[PDB]
């Protein structure tokens, strides 16, 4: 964690020992590669140095592949940018970026800002990346209301095989409200079908999801 | 959470990792709906940037279409607010208030002072909105004392049912004196009736409590 | 928690987490009503504003009619208050002693300090109340040495029932030394009326206490 | 908890949850009136004001009748400061020393750092008294080691009733060594008379616990 | 760890107990020459003084003999020191480097700044050492899938068997793509092998990754 | 702990009740007079006051007897320091050095620093001598490889017992290899004897701790 100076000179500080157990916990519940210590890694490393963004990943509990399949991914994040931003004189490079050869304090600095922004997106890109090559194809598709589910537990099912998917805003919309009824058990479709007629259909995520429960 | 600096000038701090397992635990056992983490999170959520009242929110553990419901209901209060409060110069945005594109100093400056309590504000209301989703109607009329149950008791749910209604303040206070006595078990209620006449129907919220138990 | 700022000015804090926590764990094994948070949260509560006094007091776990209860009698102190003080033009108001309408920041200010005196000063009555509303009349009384009880359980059981009951200083003194002879044991009392006389009887707290063991 | 400022004024602090916590355990494990938690309270409560030593002591953990039993030695403690040091012009009262009727602040003075320094004298001569209460008369002589008990624990167990007695240093030294020998079951006392002659007899702390083991 | 004093002057803290403790964990749960406590005591010990990089290291918990081994290692680290840098006016002494007769503040100072950074250093290349010793001979070709374990847990193994071997990183790469198909099971290597045909065998460290699955 | 004050004056801080719980750990799991307590009580001690270097150890939880026979040999390295030092005129006196009598903030002082050093000293070796009358003579001799012990956990115990012994380093150093080999199994002592001729008897501490394993 970079500390700013009241002097305005910029120091390092070791992560808080308290945030870091804080992430590992939630990447050896749910896992290194899951949604949760994604969310928990980008929230608390916004003031990570590049060199802290890469070590501290490096140290959570893990399968010693999945860490290759990120660092993996993270080497394609590096090489696209490479292609993206041409060899420049003020550009960063690759190396900068993952904070190679960089004492904290060096590392730690305003030019490692911008370097620390471009390090943790690319961490995060792998990671979505690493979870999508867990996922099947057409996951949401697959899933239904077997056994007759809870409507409640086969939306939320069903949402998260769209949210696994990384499908656009605009169709991430399109799946969730289609899918609904298409793959609901026939006892609720049905009962529903003629309740609201041709608009339960038309919108089910909110209308559909009261009327099922 | 907002900093406040000697020199006056206002920078972001991450949610102290106290607070958010704090607020986590309290979402984890009673629900991220339930009213036990909607006032924990108010009391904390003071100093919060408007982007740290919705990462948090997410990052919380929760049903993942409760969390669909939540923001269903959050973009209700948005489109609302776009209503009640016309496009304007200086007027804040949507935007603005969800903190979208926003660094997390600039989420943390002055102007988004106003963003970060109106943000707050309209989750409150979604989580009560979600919570009613949950509760059916009549809630407070179908409780009784079955099975004779401890007058206190009794009263305890009957409180329950009435918050849980968003009846306002006149008429929260009619439901509550009004159904105790009239839901109580024949043996107290009747033993009442006759110690205190017309008078113990007439009060019931604390004169009854104390003689029933 | 109100803070002092260097300046001179003053802020608000929100309750530290490691108070908080400790209040809440002394109320969900003792009881909300229970002395024992009753004397946790009256240390901790001196900075608390008089926002933080009735917020923390609302999370703290305890029975939803407990809570009506201790608000109930919260509602009796406001009312007494305005009685004895009539309205004046710089005379504080319920709402302002009960943190109505104020931001943290106006509700920490030296303004409120009395006020924040004041509301905290309400609620240990009502808890004094709502707990005394659970003590059935003449429990000293009622407690004797069932079974030969330990001289010194016994005498402990009397002084909690002394404690319980809201008697003064010049007649709980009377109490005490009056039943632990009256109520104790024929075996004991008998042994200790023979061994001191007159005197066991005179003054039984400390003398009659170390001979029965 | 005084604080000093840094501009010289004093102010006062909650106790720190970290510390009341460890009392309170050491309160609840070994005892109110134990050694433990004597001598952790009084190491922690050099900085406690008159009003934090006596608040405290009562939240912690322990049976009614002993804190009765502590206030009574208090109070004795009391009535003999006020004989032994005759009503003054400044000299202390036993309301300012035991923190009657002063806000936080005022008690936090250096004027009432002799009396916090006096109240917490006091306390720790009550709970010797009140632990000495426990003893009975001539605890050492009768402990002997019954079933050959390890020579090593039965000098515990000596060592422990010496302690106990508040007899005064030159006559503590006399009792650890004479009682050993005396006390010590024949197998080792014997080969010990024989194998050191009248100096075994002589010194017995040190020379006969290495050989008897 | 050293502490930068506002006047610019240096002083030593004790390392914080929440790190040590982080640590000690990481050390008794994969052990002190385990990489996990390799990865964490290289990230805290960053401002560790020359002298807290030895004593925490021989506080940790570890078998007596792996201590002997790791000193042992460190002992050659520092006869090489000498070797390649010979006595000079100026230049460090093992001593220095290994904090010897140096209070914790003369060993905070810039001077054995250089000294902590090469103690640190040799005591990762001895736990290395230490964990080679440990390793035996061609391990990575000893691994297969026995009883056609997941390709996963096998590429899994095989990672953690190169990463054992100390082999430069241009035949770390050679290594891992070799053996992953080599040592595969009959049934995804074949598969695998027609699939792909050459290719596959060309590169298996992620085309075949995600195939066999 | 001293606290040393930006305006150059050193004032006193109760010990960080996170590092006395740490130490207290270490001291109910290992023993008061064992060597990891002794590790970390001299590494956190450094701040620590004459005064709070005594009280701290006997807060510590350990037999009766073993602070007897601390405070024993504790008294034997006074005595001695009169003897070595003779009283002198600004010469520290043993009650200096012990804090008797003496303030916490007179105990925090530069010329108690002196004081406060030379009593942790005599504590340090009286805990080695009260652990060395618990070691009987020639423990390491006695050590062997009965059942035939891996040859790694013979060499621990073996380590173990020239640690236990307070020979200087060039005795401490003939120990360990000369009793490896001597105290081995006659199946890997035999097999190495044949490998390595002589020179395995030559040397044994880590080329014979390879070979056998």
């Amino acid at each position: 964690p970079i500390v700013n100076l009241q002097a305005g000179g910029r120091s390092w500080k070791a992560v808080e020992s308290v945030v870091f157990q804080q992430l590992q916990t939630v990447a050896m519940q749910h896992g290194l590669v899951s949604e949760d210590f994604e969310r928990q890694l980008a929230y608390y490393a916004t003031t990570w140095t590049s060199k802290d963004i890469l070590e501290v990943l490096a140290m959570m509990p893990g399968n010693r592949a999945q860490k290759e399949l990120i660092q993996g991914k993270l080497n394609e994040e590096a090489e696209r940018w490479v292609r993206q931003n041409p060899p420049g004189p003020n550009v960063l490079t690759v190396d900068q970026i993952m904070g190679v050869g960089q004492t904290n304090q060096q590392a730690s600095q305003a030019n490692m800002d911008q370097a620390r922004q471009i390090c943790l997106q690319w961490v995060i890109t792998a990671l979505r990346s690493v979870r999508h090559m867990s996922h099947r194809p057409g996951n949401p598709m697959l899933v239904k209301q077997k056994n007759t589910e809870s409507y409640e537990d086969f939306i939320a099912r069903l949402l998260e095989a769209i949210d696994a998917e990384p499908v656009t805003d605009p169709i991430k919309t399109y799946l969730k409200v289609t899918l609904s009824y298409t793959n609901a058990s026939t006892d609720c479709q049905k009962q529903m079908d003629r309740t609201l007629g041709t608009r339960v259909q038309q919108a089910t995520v909110e209308e559909k999801m009261q009327a099922c429960r």
